[PDB]
């Protein structure tokens, strides 16, 4: 994945505020 992105963005993250996703 590049990976580097998950922490950010992770396999399903919820522990940042809402900006991720679509």
């Amino acid at each position: 994945m590049d990976w580097g992105t998950l922490q950010t963005i992770l396999g399903g993250v919820n522990k940042h505020s809402t900006s991720i996703g679509k």
